[PDB]
């Protein structure tokens, strides 16, 4: 809390040094508190340069989520009223669903760990779309492109979408999301989008049973993946695709969605409600997957489980 305010102050002030006294004064705490807090942050892995007569300089954040720096992202955000950041919790979705009750806030929840030391981004986003029930199902289509785009800025390899809720880089799943909705006696109370992304896993950090079809962003980034740089881009794409969702028909992102998909030209296993094999041949204007089975019968699925 002292921790965050100092860190936030430090982050803000980059690339300038600021004195223990300035911090003391800006924050209104004892100069000794600032000393304990500076060492505390370094202890936690913050690379802070401290030089006599000049003060302190945040040089690099570690692989952990800091409330005080995430706050800077949401201050410049039209959409997100705030974020909650946790070290560890069971399910960001459960927490999101609990937090949205009794308010109309838009916000998100991050956790370093959702029960590979901090190699994933677990985030649930709570949104308040005043939309019809007829537009709900297209949300996944818009947001998938947002996630695909953000991840692609960091990957030297082509990032693709697997309908409805997985993101792949080549043959490995790099992201999976889930969208849940909450309604009242009247209509849609909120959307909760749960987003799991593999940030910096090495192949060894995935279980063997799964390794040949998992990947992380870092495996396709020749450069060190900066988790904060990625979060910033991901929130930007999310907000952008959200505004599209509110304003545009799916038909307008349909071709882009098609060009960004890895499900074409191969026989897949489809499971809805239950199972059959065929080829996905189109996404219609309404966001339904058009599928041709091995008995040649065309099917129209709003949501199915596509399994390679």
């Amino acid at each position: 809390k002292y921790s965050q305010d100092v860190l936030q102050l430090l982050y803000k002030n980059k690339p300038n040094y600021i004195s223990g006294q300035s911090i003391a004064e800006s924050l209104n705490i004892s100069r000794t508190a600032v000393k304990k807090v500076i060492d505390q942050l370094k202890l936690e892995g913050c690379k802070i340069d401290s030089v006599n007569h000049k003060g302190h300089l945040l040089q690099q954040l570690p692989d952990i989520w800091y409330q005080g720096i995430i706050d800077q992202y949401t201050k410049s955000s039209a959409l997100f009223d705030f974020s909650e950041v946790y070290d560890s919790i069971d399910s960001t979705q459960l927490a999101a669903k609990k937090s949205l009750v009794g308010n109309q806030s838009s916000f998100f929840i991050l956790s370093d760990e959702q029960t590979s030391k901090g190699q994933g981004l677990w985030m649930s986003v709570v949104l308040r779309p005043n939309v019809a029930f007829s537009m709900i199902s297209k949300f996944n289509l818009f947001i998938a492109l947002g996630i695909r785009d953000a991840i692609q800025h960091f990957s030297q390899d082509e990032v693709k979408v697997k309908w409805p809720n997985d993101i792949y880089i080549d043959n490995g799943k790099v992201c999976g999301f889930l969208t849940e909705m909450v309604a009242n006696n009247d209509g849609i109370e909120a959307i909760i989008c749960g987003i799991g992304i593999n940030l910096t896993q090495q192949l060894e950090n995935f279980d063997e049973s799964i390794r040949h079809r998992a990947t992380s962003i870092q495996l396709h980034d020749k450069n060190k993946l900066d988790r904060y740089q990625f979060l910033e881009r991901l929130l930007q794409e999310i907000e952008k695709r959200y505004n599209q969702f509110l304003t545009l028909p799916f038909s307008e992102i349909r071709e882009e969605y098609n060009a960004a998909s890895n499900i074409w030209n191969r026989t897949l296993l489809f499971t809805e409600n239950k199972q059959f094999k065929g080829q996905a041949i189109d996404l219609d204007y309404d966001g339904y997957l058009i599928v041709r089975d091995e008995a040649g019968e065309s099917h129209r699925l709003i949501s199915a489980d596509i399994d390679f």
